[PDB]
């Protein structure tokens, strides 16, 4: 799981990486600084993710909140 | 739009009501009591909604958060 400490202390590597919070929620580190929040889901055997933000302009409780709405959208089904 | 003070001004009252944030949020407010979020959202002509959660566990600020993240959703398609 994340916290916004543990957001803060990562850094830009010399490779792109991903730190899960939980449930399909990561936040993607490239080396160029970008961090941007993806949610991952999977259908029928395909998985897909999509955009939820750049960091810090969506917060980590944003991007929960955002990942808790979707969860329930999935749901169907 | 709503604000928490609006909300908070809300009254049950003797027949259940809905008060509209914007883009498919509500709250919908019973006699008895119960506040309610709600996201309507609407596919190859069937509308449908989820809902979100009670208030005020799930605050306004929470409710659309999890709107926009479901609005990313369903832009798929
Ligand atoms: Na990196
Ligand atoms: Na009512």
């Amino acid at each position: 799981s994340l916290t916004d400490a543990k957001i803060r202390t990562l850094k830009p590597s010399d490779k792109p990486f991903k730190v899960s919070d939980s449930h399909g929620l990561y936040l993607l580190v490239k080396p160029g600084g970008s961090r941007h929040w993806y949610l991952k889901y999977r259908i029928s055997g395909k998985e897909s993710r999509i955009a939820l933000g750049a960091y810090p302009a969506i917060s980590l409780s944003d991007a929960r909140q955002q990942r808790e709405g979707i969860r329930k959208m999935l749901a169907l089904n």
